């Protein structure tokens, strides 16, 4: 299996999440980090990448940070079948602010909705908590470790 591990950031939490995610997951899987300003959907179906794992902040009416926003807007225009990959993700918000992590709930939405796989839980770092969130997706990442090598029986 292989992986790409894409951030939507505008202060840097998800970028230094999505590092974080990549090392943890390096022994196990291969992995690349790519910026969501960086990156597309087609860009990543072109990677040939297997696992494609999200760390996304949300801001505004709870939307996608950074390249998230144009990112997931191109998914929704265009609608590419995902059915062939596995997703897992890491989302990022406060509850200081209404919409909480609503970033990371759309993103599980429309690519379940495309055919996606989603691998464990989505994450829902909440920077009130006072939890460092490189941490906290370092942890994240073990338990998608854990889910990746759990059977359904
Ligand atoms: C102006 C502003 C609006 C925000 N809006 C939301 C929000 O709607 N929901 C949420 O859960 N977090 C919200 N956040 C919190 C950010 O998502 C959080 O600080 C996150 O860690 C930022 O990640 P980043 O450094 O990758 O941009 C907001 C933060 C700011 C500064």
């Amino acid at each position: 299996m292989n992986a790409l591990i894409l951030y939507g950031t505008e202060t840097g939490n998800a970028e230094a999440c999505a590092t974080t995610i990549s090392q943890v997951l390096a022994d196990t899987v291969d992995t690349k980090v790519h910026d969501l300003a960086d990156m597309t959907p087609r860009a990543m179906l072109d990677s040939g990448a297997d696992l494609i794992v999200f760390a996304t902040a949300t801001y505004g009416e709870g939307e996608f940070a950074g390249g998230g926003a144009a990112f997931f807007e191109t998914l929704r225009e265009t609608k590419p079948d995902l059915s062939g990959l596995r997703f897992a993700v890491f989302g990022l918000g406060d509850s200081y602010y209404t919409t909480f992590n609503q970033a990371g709930a759309t993103a599980a939405t429309i690519l379940a909705s495309l055919g996606g796989t989603q691998v464990g839980d989505t994450a829902r770092h909440d920077t009130s908590s006072g939890d460092d969130p490189a941490a906290t997706a370092a942890e994240w990442a073990r338990e998608i470790l854990t889910a990746l090598a759990t059977p359904a029986v």
